[PDB]
């Protein structure tokens, strides 16, 4: 009948648009991967000036949903021998030794509890070499190392740069030629290929200013992707089901789904941040909000890493000056969803519409 179809519509149409006229988002994207089978819903303008609409083709800026990315690149340095969770950070950079990064592991990196890296390079530092070297090699801790967690592009961006020297060439390149075609990736990128410029949307800000991400330190580690809300359920797809792909693939993307400490409600993986499913609307709000992300938490860690799994919620938002980007899935269920628009507004909005969602879907 048309009852499923008539029905997905409606729960996506009901979850989206409010919230749409709400945050006054000019396009987003949703896709939802439902019993092995994608579904999209694309909404508004891609451009408010030239009148494009958004498609599950239109390109968006992801933000901080790239290091979901970097550490399944990670993931492949780590299962393929090359670097180890517990390496110091200064094994894998000779600039390094002799500095603070000689007692900091990479997972300590990956994970935000290097001791206080803070959440953005400090705007002196520019998509520079040298400049991001002496940043490093300068910085302290402000706690021990292992004890704290603050969110931080310096921290994961570390860890990113790192697996890539393990493995012996530049991240970029490795995302580029390694990562992106094993995952089966052609709408995804880094650095958007001038022939693909017309998919990418344009990103809003106050007064509706237009706002594409520029360079800056570590970008491409931290949040440098732009893709589509078809490639991004793809990923989404490949880690639901890391046994479709290459073993070595399969082995890193098993890699992202380990849990090592809790904050809260929220397990932290590599890339990924894990709840307990079901959980309420407001404690997976409380997970996603802007103390979480500005504010330095005690952790309680695992006594081994935990396998990130079953009846649970993986999730990531991100964000750029122009663009609000979400994604989650429940392993246990064969669920995943990706939610892309180009405004940067409220994580808590972003949840919202994925909660109405995923609740629809349980009815
Ligand atoms: B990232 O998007 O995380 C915020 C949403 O959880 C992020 C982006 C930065 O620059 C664009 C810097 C830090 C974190
Ligand atoms: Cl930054």
């Amino acid at each position: 009948g048309e009852a499923p179809a008539d029905r997905l519509k409606a729960l996506v149409d009901a979850a989206v648009q409010p919230v749409m006229k709400a945050n006054d988002i000019p396009g987003l994207a949703v896709a939802i991967s439902l019993k092995g089978e994608p579904h999209y819903f694309s909404y508004g303008l891609a451009s408010k000036e030239d009148g494009r609409r958004v498609t599950p083709e239109t390109l968006f800026e992801i933000g901080s949903v790239s290091k979901t990315f970097t550490a399944t690149l990670a993931g492949y340095a780590l299962t393929q021998d090359k670097m180890r969770l517990d390496d110091r950070a200064s094994q894998h950079w000779p600039a390094l030794q002799g500095s603070r990064f000689d007692g900091i592991s990479l997972l300590d990196l990956a994970t935000y509890t290097a001791g206080g890296l803070p959440l953005q390079f400090p705007d002196s530092v520019q998509k520079d070499q040298a400049q991001i070297r002496d940043y490093y090699r300068q910085w302290q801790p402000t706690y021990a190392p292992g004890s704290q967690r603050l969110y931080s592009n310096p921290s994961i961006g570390l860890f990113g740069y790192l697996a890539a020297r393990s493995l012996g060439q530049p991240f970029e390149r490795l995302m580029e030629q390694q990562v992106f075609p094993a995952l089966g990736l052609e709408q995804t990128h880094l650095d958007v290929p001038e022939a693909a410029l017309a998919q990418y949307a344009q990103g809003y800000g106050k007064d509706d200013r237009p706002l594409r991400v520029g360079p800056g330190p570590l970008d491409a580690e931290g949040y440098g992707v732009k893709t589509s809300a078809a490639d991004l359920l793809r990923f989404v797809d490949a880690n639901l089901h890391p046994e479709r792909l290459d073993r070595p693939w399969a082995q890193a993307l098993d890699a992202t789904h380990r849990g090592y400490y809790k904050v809260g409600d929220m397990t932290q993986g590599l890339g990924w941040e894990a709840y307990d499913w079901p959980i309420s609307l407001k404690r997976l709000q409380a997970g996603n909000s802007t103390p979480m992300a500005l504010q330095p938490h005690r952790i309680a860690r695992l006594p081994a890493p935990q396998a990130l799994e079953g009846q649970r919620l993986l999730n990531k938002t991100g964000s750029t000056n122009g663009f609000g980007a979400y994604v989650a899935f429940v392993p246990g269920r064969d669920l995943g969803l990706v939610i892309l628009a180009n405004r940067n507004y409220p994580n808590a909005e972003r949840v919202k519409i994925a909660y109405a969602i995923l609740s629809g879907l349980e009815q």
